[PDB]
């Protein structure tokens, strides 16, 4: 069964979580036919099968307070469900998190109108789904083409079959709308580590998504970043309700290993197959800054400036040394940066990365010569 990342969006209070309960309980009372959770130790992520496909699903909280916790979870989706409640209709959290949404270079966005239990006019809805069309369109997403249903999470949670049945054709546009997925199958294994959990008998197991490549029980690996390089063994691979024997490229699991303590294992290092990958300190790079049309910072920034560097699960400070002659950086600049952490991260060319700072997104760039 091909794995598809998705998960919900949208303003604080829209129906997010009821949406992703309303998901997992009408598609196994539909279409269904243990002690292992995987990555589903994290309370806002949940597992769930339609016909043909399983999806990992990441119910993201919509308070601006937040904004941190849902980017290296948006960064990893494969497309995004859009909350909009057709009460309020567009809020100011429904365009931060499309913006963020583009920002990252989330793929696909599908919208559910929600709430629409609440609503009787269907001048009203056709007038909220038009709005909600030019937002997208507004931020570069496909607001004509964008699939949108009409719904009402709470009363489909509550087993009304009438609106149960807008659950299933959403489930149908994740399956149809969102193309199945490549996978880096062929490569050297590499899993970037969210949570790190320790299970009483068994030593430790972390959880991600597996970038590339396969890792098989018995196997080395390395954890490389941050602390000094250490070598395991993995000792089994799990995913929520099964054990399994390996863990492949595109699917979330969790990886148990031998012989290493809880606290020596933490977010942002990388599970990776013996020498393959380095940790570096210094990095060069090619960075685009956002100008202000795209939510970036409206003024330039000069040396020394110290924002944070996304890399994979985790983010971290860096300092920047400009080109020579160059005194200030201007949004809407292409630039190329020589970058130095306060600590490693496992890295190599090629490798992308957003800046963060302030609040706000500053830069996407992507690592060009590996120096440290
Ligand atoms: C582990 C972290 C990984 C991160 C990476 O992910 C992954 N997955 O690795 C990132 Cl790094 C990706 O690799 C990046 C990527 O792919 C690139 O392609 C980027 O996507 C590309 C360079 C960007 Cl950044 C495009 C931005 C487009 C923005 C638009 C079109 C905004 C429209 C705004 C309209 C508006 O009206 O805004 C109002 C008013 C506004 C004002 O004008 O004032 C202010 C804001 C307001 O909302
Ligand atoms: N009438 C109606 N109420 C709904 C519907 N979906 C959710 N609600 C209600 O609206 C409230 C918010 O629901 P909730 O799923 O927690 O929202 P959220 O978007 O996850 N909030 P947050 O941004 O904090 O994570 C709850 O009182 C819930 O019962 C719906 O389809 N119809
Ligand atoms: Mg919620």
């Amino acid at each position: 069964k091909p794995h598809v990342n998705v998960g919900t969006i949208g303003h604080v209070d829209h129906g997010k979580t009821t949406l992703t309960a309303a998901i997992t309980t009408v598609l196994a009372k539909t279409y269904g036919g243990e002690k292992a959770r995987g990555i589903t130790i994290n309370t806002s992520h949940v597992e769930y099968d339609t016909p043909t496909r399983h999806y990992a699903h990441v119910d993201c909280p919509g308070h601006a307070d937040y904004v941190k916790n849902m980017i290296t979870g948006a960064a990893q989706m494969d497309g995004a469900i859009l909350v909009v409640a057709a009460t309020d209709g567009p809020m100011p959290q429904t365009r931060e998190h499309i913006l963020l949404g583009r920002q990252v270079g989330v793929p696909y966005i599908i919208v559910f109108l929600n709430k629409c239990d609440m609503v009787d006019d269907e001048e009203l809805l056709e007038l909220v789904e038009m709005e909600v069309r030019e937002l997208l369109s507004q931020y570069d997403f496909p607001g004509d083409d964008t699939p949108i249903v009409r719904g009402s999470a709470l009363k489909a949670l509550e087993g009304d079959a009438e609106w149960e049945a807008k659950i299933l054709e959403l489930a149908g546009f994740l399956d149809s709308y969102i193309p199945e997925p490549e996978r880096a199958i062929d490569k050297p294994f590499l899993l970037p580590i969210e949570d790190v959990f320790s299970i009483s008998g068994r030593g430790t197991v972390v959880t991600g998504r597996v970038e590339r490549g396969i890792i098989k029980v018995g196997e080395e690996v390395e954890i490389v970043g941050i602390k000094e390089t250490q070598k395991s063994t993995c000792t089994g691979v799990e995913m929520f309700r099964k054990l399994l024997d390996e863990g492949r490229a595109g699917e979330n699991v969790g990886v148990l290993l031998r012989g290493i303590k809880r606290e020596e294992i933490e977010r942002g290092q990388v599970l990776a197959k013996p020498g393959t990958i380095k940790p570096h300190t210094k990095f060069e790079s090619e960075v685009y800054i956002l100008s202000k049309d795209e939510g970036g910072r409206h003024t330039p920034f000069f040396k020394g400036y110290r924002p944070q560097f996304y890399f994979r699960t985790t983010d971290v400070t860096g300092t920047i040394e400009l080109p020579e002659g160059v005194e200030m950086v201007m949004p809407g600049d292409n630039i190329k940066m020589v970058v130095t952490l306060i600590h490693p991260i496992a890295m190599d060319d090629g490798l992308r990365f957003a800046i963060r700072e302030g609040g706000r997104t500053v830069g996407a760039g992507v690592v060009a010569k590996v120096l440290s």
